[PDB]
């Protein structure tokens, strides 16, 4: 995956790239 807000985790309700 490529994390939009660059922490490398997926968070609930975070915007997907
Ligand atoms: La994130």
């Amino acid at each position: 995956f490529i994390d939009t807000n660059n922490d490398g985790w997926i968070e609930g309700d975070e915007l997907l790239a």
